[PDB]
């Protein structure tokens, strides 16, 4: 629903790194619909599951680009650690009962995305798929 991958939006031509996006856009997808309701432990458990997955995403990514000696590996590096701080306080909020998850927390997940994807993901495409 919320979210829809193609290769002309998001293609990256890195085989893993498009596999695990399809991932996070189906994840992204059940937590929004997830949302819209009141069970607040259902949202939780997508809300968890989803940041779990997005770590170890951005891991696997950095892993690759550091590896090979990627250009722009720091750079990118930082854009994933600044929203990794976002999903962690998000996460501790909702899970104390200060901050509740709702429709506009996937569309920023969303955006974030949409952004990140093809104006950083897309530029590891040579080094990574070489
Ligand atoms: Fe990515
Ligand atoms: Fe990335």
């Amino acid at each position: 629903a919320l979210m829809t991958w193609t290769a002309a939006e998001f293609g990256t031509n890195v085989g893993f790194a498009d596999d695990q996006h399809k991932t996070i856009f189906d994840m992204v997808n059940k937590l929004h619909d997830t949302a819209a309701t009141g069970n607040r432990s259902e949202i939780g458990k997508q809300l968890d599951a989803l940041i779990d997955y997005v770590v170890m995403h951005f891991k696997s990514e950095e892993t690759e680009m550091q590896k090979k000696g990627y250009a722009d590996f720091a750079a990118h590096k930082a854009e994933h650690d600044k929203l990794v701080g976002v999903c962690a306080d998000l996460q501790k909020k909702f899970h104390a009962g200060e901050a509740e998850v709702n429709q506009d927390t996937t569309r920023f997940v969303r955006d974030w995305l949409v952004n990140h994807i093809p104006k950083v993901d897309k530029l590891y495409g040579p080094c990574l798929s070489a």
